[PDB]
């Protein structure tokens, strides 16, 4: 297997760093000139993450159409995804209109709601069934249907309900619970089982609007999420597997949200992920 050779030789020369680097001088930069409007400021989280103007989700009612939230689009892959930010207190009904306007079908979530003793995502989806959401200010209703707490993750059905017009949506809520505080997980096992149960759900699949992930800045684990599922899809579809290159399809995705993959370990962690999906998919 090539990958795992440049793998294991970036490992003996300490080199992840210095990949890393490279990695960002690279990386696009894009005008954000939307997300830097002073009636946008308490719409995001982060000061220094912005999406590019070019490839930003537009909410549909007129007013603000501003979200920070981007659209990845995977040309040869045939995979979209939204990377956006844990929504703040303010931007749920703005989170849950994008995601009726985008005809989502899966929101992937990589945080907890408190990481490191500090809120890092507002609650935005009911805790409990009978003690459903209204979101006033986008006309939207929430109501949790079921929920499935397994060891490493979580999985709820949600109904979205658009209450303008009665139509309901089931929404499916994917919540990796289990990525360390610091660093990243020690094996990619179950973050690519936890990716299986995503893409075994539908929605991953160009039948539905494009994924909505994130995590509090919707760049770090959000860029390993996508970085690996299309990767894998890449090896998936080519005529030669070994062809696949993570720094080119991290630089590509890049061209659409800035930061994504945030530390030289969460790169190495990518590799690390496609190698062993590789062998469990393609072997
Ligand atoms: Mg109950």
């Amino acid at each position: 297997m090539e990958m795992e050779k440049e793998f294991e030789q970036i490992d003996k020369s300490g080199s992840w760093a210095a990949i890393y680097q490279d990695i960002r001088h690279e990386a696009s930069d894009f005008p954000c000139r939307v997300a830097k409007l002073p009636k946008n400021k308490n719409r995001n989280r982060y000061r220094d993450v912005s999406p590019f103007d070019h490839s930003r989700i537009k909410l549909h009612q007129e007013d603000n159409d501003y979200i920070n939230a981007s659209l990845i689009k995977m040309e040869e892959a045939q995979r979209s995804y939204i990377l956006t930010q844990g929504p703040l207190p303010n931007t749920c009904g703005h989170f849950w209109e994008m995601v009726w306007e985008q005809k989502s079908r899966g929101v992937v979530m990589l945080n907890r709601v408190m990481e490191k003793g500090s809120l890092k995502c507002a609650q935005y989806w009911p805790q409990k069934e009978e003690k459903e959401m209204i979101f006033e200010d986008t006309n939207l209703k929430l109501t949790l249907i079921s929920e499935d707490i397994k060891s490493y993750y979580t999985v709820r059905q949600l109904e979205l309900e658009n209450l303008t017009t009665q139509e309901t949506r089931e929404i499916l809520h994917f919540h990796y619970t289990t990525w360390p505080d610091f660093g990243v997980p020690e094996s990619p096992a179950s973050f690519l089982n936890f990716l299986f149960k995503v893409r075994e759900s539908g929605s991953l699949s160009p039948e539905h609007g494009p994924v909505v992930v994130h995590c509090s800045a919707g760049i770090g684990r959000s860029g390993t999420f996508c970085l690996a599922d299309t990767c894998l899809l890449l090896m998936d579809k080519r005529k030669d597997p070994s062809s696949v290159d993570i720094k080119k399809v991290l630089l590509e995705m890049r061209k659409f949200r800035m930061g994504l993959i945030q530390t030289a370990d969460q790169l190495r962690f990518s590799y690390l992920a496609v190698i062993e999906g590789a062998k469990f998919i393609m072997g």
